[PDB]
């Protein structure tokens, strides 16, 4: 028989960009301890944050806006392709070189953070301290200079959408990575300095690499909900079950939400059951979509956090990182009487970006009337706080043992 | 060397039974709310039921009392074959049409569940009603039929044996769908309609299906104990620990039960060590196997109900429902001023079903004296309520999420 | 890239020894019950045990020494290879035989242990009774035959080292099988005798076995931790998350301990989270290789009980037990009237057994100072007792369900 | 036991003048004249040019350890440098240390203000605090150091080490 009508709907979103990069030099900077954040010594990278992993970087406003009406959307892949250009800089026989980084935030012993600088006025590849523009500020302002604007807004004429004029944006959150500060440790301290990151890069002269792609990586998601599917119709309202429990085997079909603690204070524990909200029909809790989360604030893959009721197989993810960036072109000179440069030239990356990101919908029609309804089957759950406030996986914190964490959404 | 000894022993049931169908009209009946059950509309079908997945279906009870002298029996495998005859219905043309639902009870939104029907004394075709026969005492008037009473029954002369005589017996169960009654409901309303049910059957015309299979079906259990195992001589008489922990790995061997709430009010969870109790040896609840419930209570299979101590994985299991009727055969005039029939012609099916049933049963010899003994890695356990009541498997109530649900038995 | 330095050290321990066994005769033993242990009767083997499930076995308490200062140390594999030789005994036309059980430790339901007995005065082969010694003090007294006292004990001319002069060993631990003691039972009895042990064991004339392998066994260790990993640099000194959660799916990555009762007073039930501690770190407690528990109280694969910080698969593990030995020789005749043997012959086995244990270390460079760290990932936890004794599994208890039981060790 | 340590550094070399410069008589030393040249000395001969200090902290638990083989290979890159057209030239001594005619040890100068690249005395800087100086600017300091932020580790950064003791 012809069983259910399903519609299946395709759907690819292209972006060009083109991105300018500082070259900044590598600089250990003091970080305060402040809070539950420990005191710690920072070391800059040159090697800007390409955030591939947001939806903003493949879709624009109106794409996002239009794909809110399409319930059950799951992006499918995402690709991006990265080319280097000319690297602009007395001498005229520069050195200049080119680091690439790929998946360096999956490293389990290099503590890493993509981070914005403040630099000397004297010294602008040098980075003095840190800017409080955290790692969402930061794509949020990088989305305002890709797209602009509303046409009402008073500050409309600052911002000229690189969407459509094609031009380039400086790119200003670079890798950092942190060691211990053991200047007022008390009791035994651990003295092992830096993680050797030099040897997890790739660097090449970019006078070769012109034009020629310097990065190339493709990304399948597991689970990458970007609109709730469509509700099903209640079975609560059609038969006097709607509560009952069935066997489950050995097999596990409630996920488990994994704790570890590297202070090692407490070992590593598996709670299931976790507070979880339906995100389509009845009781839906649906936040995250409203409050638009997985659109800049959170990356598109949440494949650990939602859940179908179902005998589907859940898996923990993790979409690699990438950063690309330009090594700090030394000013060193007999007079300085340093073994290590102080004084640097002012150097440029210039990289341009093609990203596709492909994504389907479904439209499910299981009853004659009212309108899309799918199977029970397919409705989904997603962790949820015991205040209310909605759970996502998040890349912008140092890997915990490798993985990347979950915590609450923030924005009310 | 020789090692253990055991005595393997398969035996096969084979029934041939000839059942007449009503071909019912499709007609929309009211079902009042009462306590849990809300109210609903329900849709008749005549599709009557074919309880392939019950054991009276196979074995006889002169069968099934010989079987339960063979401790460790599991049915192995269950075949269904399915053909028709002549259909018996003023007019000399009719059009008769043959329906056939396989694995409706499993699609998740359609609530489904098979009925007896009160008909119109003017239309005998047209249900007006529901019978208060439930499903097990649906099964247990066929099992009557097909196998008579006891010789000093009195109501001896009233059903001879249609095991003995090769005589049909009328199938009076049939497929009725469910959906909401929203005439009283408060608040926002589901107004869906009923699911297109006719897209997921077959339809024939039987006229050229006489004597071919219309049905055949093929099925093997995963975990179907219709015997408990030999007790095994328990080691707590031999060994000091007898209650010890040893370390399971990342794998689950104590299974768990999932409970779902279509309602929404509460997300799925999954509780491991539930409350069950071993059907053999010092300690033994062999209520389940004493009240005789996989007879013709409970299906054959209980794969995700029974539990042996050992690694092996058990999984959720569920066998497929059959469905055969007759569509109705209008008798609609111009005089009726309907648009859909309201007088029908008695048409009436006729299916021959073959039936077979293979079983297998061990006899192992651990020790040198007494009896038979098994390997305490053969114990078995079963769900039990809270209140000893076992728990098995059902097939007579929609389907929760797809899957059939668990439930306490009911015969004291 | 070159990534991270990491240096692997492969490193292989060889002994052989000699052993003679006793020949004991079949001889039904009573045991009085004592707390947990029941009343049960014992009967006798002469096939003695190999512990060849034990790290003296294989190396020295020098080589032990030594790699105690390896962190890293996994026991990748062990190879253990019998020989027998010419069997020592009026008569000249005596019959004597070979006896091998391979894994009988293994089988469900016969429950048997390595017992040393006390012997007739005037049958030398005939127990009598049980010696105190336990199994771990046998395995003590093999390895202070194997390797002699230190240079300052004034018992070292009592123990010339086997190590050093090849001579041979008494191997004195012997199979035992037990059974009911229904003596003074209450109720209902099991009287099923003894398991037919005889059908699980090979036998050979070992006039023809002479010089060939009789046992060739080769085991592969899935997790046997010699030396704890090198503690990584810990993330709560570095980062403010440290304590972070992240999705695990549906599969578990925390273990869990499963506890069985063959009494049937209660079901099985398995324990996720159990207590456990860090090996290495901040935490660390290191009290079962500080106690050196490995080395000789506890087999070298403890499979199930140790957990690194990772999405590795952890199952449970046994090694197959050896037990060599020869079938009594009778002295019977036609005076003593009695259809069993009730005198016996001072046969004695000679066996020559060669034992290979392959294992492998690695020393990470994390970091550029300091020393080794490894990553935190590799971090590991062991099971531990409320009361802080460390727990590991055992194999000289009988097997539960088959399997091999933790407990807590015993050395303060 | 086989171990093996690789290390990759990045050096940045002056390109000094061929000054002759006066050094005083002191003790046994006597009066005499040194000729200088930009040829840096590269460190091959000593253990901390191959291995860390984490690196060495372990080797000290392996008791019976030789040093069985070292490898060295130096490339070059483009030299930074009015006038467009400059000749520039690439020096190497290989072995000029064994050459019993040629006595030359490798010195640090110190510059002119006006000509940096002239030399016009020689620094206190000995070659064992030279290579100390070397060893600091590959591996950083310990964490509690309070001069911890003034020499990032070129064993991490990857970045280039000026390289100032001259034959």
């Amino acid at each position: 028989p012809i069983g259910l009508h399903v519609e299946k709907f395709q759907q690819t979103y292209r972006k060009k960009w083109r991105f300018l990069t500082s070259a900044n030099a590598n600089v250990i900077l003091a970080e305060a301890a402040s809070g539950e954040r420990p005191a710690r010594w920072a070391l800059t990278t040159g090697m800007a944050s390409i955030p591939w992993e947001y939806l903003f970087f493949y879709m624009s406003p109106a794409e996002y806006n239009r794909m809110k009406n399409y319930p059950g959307t799951f992006a499918k892949s995402a690709s991006v392709r990265i080319r280097t250009w000319n690297t602009r800089v007395a001498t005229l026989n520069q050195n200049k070189f080119l680091q690439v980084a790929k998946g360096i935030r999956s490293i389990p012993f290099i503590c890493s953070t993509n981070r914005k600088y403040t630099y000397s006025d004297t010294e602008p590849m040098q980075p003095t301290g840190f800017a409080t523009l955290t790692s969402y500020e930061y794509r949020d302002g990088l989305k305002i200079a890709m797209y602009g604007y509303d046409n009402d807004s008073p500050d409309f004429a600052k911002k000229p959408p690189a969407d459509a004029t094609g031009a380039e944006i400086y790119l200003q959150d670079y890798l950092t990575i942190y060691t211990n500060d053991a200047r007022a440790t008390t009791g035994t301290k651990i003295l092992a300095g830096f993680p050797p990151y030099k040897n997890f890069i790739e660097e090449f002269d970019a006078s070769a690499c012109i034009n020629t792609d310097v990065v190339a990586m493709d990304y399948d998601f597991s689970y990458a909900p970007l609109v709730p599917q469509f509700a099903p119709v209640p079975n609560n309202l059609i038969t006097q079950n709607y509560n009952a429990s069935y066997p489950a085997g050995t097999k596990n079909e409630v996920t488990a939400a994994k704790t570890t603690d590297s202070s090692q204070a407490t070992p590593p524990t598996q709670v299931r059951n976790a507070p979880r909200k339906y995100i389509q029909g009845p009781n839906a809790d649906t936040t995250f979509f409203d409050e638009e989360q997985n659109y800049l604030r959170v990356p598109i893959e949440q494949g650990g956090i939602f859940e179908e009721v179902n005998v589907e197989t859940v898996h923990d993810t993790q979409m690699p990182s990438i950063n690309v960036g330009i090594r700090a072109v030394p000013k060193l000179t007999t007079i300085d009487e340093t073994t290590q440069a102080n004084s640097w030239l002012d150097a440029q990356g210039y990289f341009e970006v093609d990203c596709v990101l492909t994504t389907e919908s479904v439209d499910p029609y299981t009853y004659i009337k009212g309108g899309c309804y799918s199977a029970n089957t397919k409705s989904q759950l997603q962790y949820f706080a015991n205040d209310g406030r909605p759970i996502a996986k998040v890349y912008d914190n140092p890997n915990v043992y490798g993985r990347m964490q979950m915590i609450k959404t923030v924005k009310p």
